[PDB]
């Protein structure tokens, strides 16, 4: 089940297409994932995990297709922010 934790999560709100090599395809349902203490990820270190409204570029990936990428914090909605493990 795992050999790592998941982090904060962000449900899909609408279907998005990609255009670039950076984006990837969007569905319903599909929930994102990030880190569970590494945000920094992007090198952020103030966005609150909670409004995507003040961040910009969040990379996440999503196990729903084993796909990965980057997408705009204006087409998910976020769900829930703890050390989530199995």
């Amino acid at each position: 089940g795992s050999m790592s934790a998941e982090g904060y999560q962000y449900r899909a709100l609408y279907d998005y297409k990609k255009e670039r090599e950076e984006d990837i395809d969007l569905h319903l349902g599909d929930i994102l994932t990030v880190n569970k203490g590494s945000l920094v990820a992007l090198g952020f270190s103030d966005g609150q995990e909670a409004k995507p409204e003040e961040i910009g570029w969040l990379n996440g990936y999503n196990e729903t297709t084993g796909e990965r990428g980057d997408f705009p914090g204006t087409y998910v909605e976020y769900i829930g922010r703890k050390k989530i493990s199995p």
